[PDB]
């Protein structure tokens, strides 16, 4: 579990998004597995516009953030779940590390602010679904 709060925005993994997200909805993409509610405060969460490609991730199966090299957003197949069919993801970057089911919703986050939150797992990889390209986050 987890999500990012910048402005009035709560950016989640859309396959974990609540009813009261579903309400109050901004964007959504399921090839992305992303979605974006509107809140009543603000939130304080920074998005990172960088090129970055190390940080650090919170892996709550391990109650520890682990420092980490990941790739650049890409278009990568994913196998098929409870939440999706076998299909390409797209704007994922994999690093080398711990990722259980429990664990999407934890954020990776560079010097520059939050890169992305936790989307894929197993075979001791992590994926992340990027949001440094989301720029309309930073405004109204
Ligand atoms: N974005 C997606 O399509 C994911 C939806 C949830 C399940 N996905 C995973 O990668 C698995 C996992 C392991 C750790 O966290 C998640 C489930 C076993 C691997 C795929
Ligand atoms: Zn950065």
């Amino acid at each position: 579990s987890g999500a990012i709060y910048v402005g009035n925005y709560r950016v989640v993994n859309r396959h974990l998004a609540t009813h009261n997200d579903w309400a109050n909805l901004v964007w959504e993409d399921s090839s992305r597995d992303l979605l974006v509610s509107s809140t009543t405060a603000q939130g304080c969460d920074t998005i990172a516009r960088c090129d970055c490609q190390t940080g650090v991730y919170y892996c709550s199966s391990r109650r520890k953030h682990y420092p980490v090299s990941f790739s650049k957003p890409s278009l990568i197949f994913v196998e098929a779940s409870e939440y999706y069919p076998a299909r390409y993801q797209s704007h994922l970057m994999l690093a080398v590390g711990h990722s259980e089911p429990g664990d999407c919703g934890g954020i990776l986050r560079c010097q520059h602010g939050v890169v992305g939150i936790v989307s894929t797992g197993g075979n001791g990889l992590v994926g992340f679904a990027d949001v440094r390209d989301l720029l309309w986050l930073d405004e109204e």
